């Protein structure tokens, strides 16, 4: 019903493993980890063995493909700090193999175009903002610093004043990632903000001339903290996380009311989490006994969504 696929990834361990640390973690099939007896459920289990190709495979490509046929989909990172959680939505730029979801989603949107040239055309407009101290900011204009979430007729929710850029390569869709980045709230190199990145792909048919119009939300996800400014950023930075909880475990459980207006986050992306919509959460683990309550607390994180 809900649409919301858990996926859980465990990394593999060093560099570490001269402190003295342990694996922690037993996996029942490939669904099911187990931590201290205990057991978590998902929809898929990464082990380390898992390639960044098998990642996306399980993970984003289907979401992407039904972006390209026109529906809204939603893909979620989800990490405590060195869980692999930019090693699983970026990962190694140029090398293919290699390469982590997001550059995937990319390479998979443009070698459709391509493959489509004449019969489709498109427009690949990108937008990136973060969610910081609940101020929505766009990570492509410093000067847009607080920025308002509103619907249009038909209730399909926008960011006002944010910025679209036309993008017509995997190099152009790049680039305007690092220059966000560049931009995006960092401390301690925590993200102490959550950043929302958007790639919306408009087709119109040459022969039929129909068009059609797909969403597609990249969500880095900062974690939780349990702790001045930085305070001010872990009570915001949690209240929102519980927020999108709240909305993720209404439709898990099928509530016929679902709380997207509690949080600016949730009625950005209502049009694109829960009902037609395709959404996948990524969270990702240590293994290592270092981390393990850190581990057990994303895993409860990742229990919201799950039916």
């Amino acid at each position: 019903e809900s649409n919301i696929k858990v996926m859980c990834r465990f990394r593999p361990l060093n560099s570490e493993v001269n402190r003295g640390d342990k694996y922690i973690a037993k996996f029942q099939g490939e669904d099911t980890v187990v931590i201290a007896s205990k057991p978590y459920a998902f929809d898929r289990v990464f082990q380390s063995s898992t390639s960044q190709e098998q990642v996306y495979n399980d993970a984003a490509k289907k979401i992407v493909k039904d972006v390209l046929e026109g529906y809204n989909g939603t893909i979620f990172a989800y990490g405590q700090a060195s869980s692999g959680k930019t090693h699983t939505m970026e990962g190694k730029l140029h090398d293919p193999e290699g390469m982590g979801i997001i550059p995937r989603i990319v390479q998979d949107i443009f070698n459709y175009i391509y493959s489509m040239d004449e019969n489709l055309e498109f427009h690949i407009k990108v937008s990136y903002f973060e969610i910081y101290l609940d101020k929505i900011r766009d990570l492509l204009d410093v000067s847009k610093t607080n920025l308002s979430v509103h619907e249009d007729k038909n209730r399909v929710p926008y960011v006002k004043g944010a910025t679209e850029r036309f993008v017509s390569s995997p190099d152009e869709v790049m680039d305007t990632i690092d220059e966000g980045k560049s931009n995006r709230h960092v401390a301690v190199h925590s993200s102490r903000s959550h950043s929302i990145f958007l790639i919306n792909v408009k087709q119109e048919n040459t022969q039929t001339e129909q068009k059609l119009s797909g969403k597609l939300y990249l969500v880095d996800l900062a974690g939780s903290e349990k702790v001045g400014a930085v305070l001010d950023e872990a009570k915001n930075i949690n209240k929102s996380l519980s927020a999108l909880g709240n909305v993720i475990s209404a439709l898990a459980e099928g509530s016929t009311y679902v709380p997207y207006r509690d949080s600016k986050m949730t009625r950005i992306l209502q049009d694109s989490l829960g009902g037609n919509a395709r959404t996948t959460i990524v969270i990702c683990c240590s293994p290592s006994s270092y981390n393990e309550s850190e581990t057990k607390s994303t895993l409860l994180f990742g229990q919201r969504a799950k039916t």
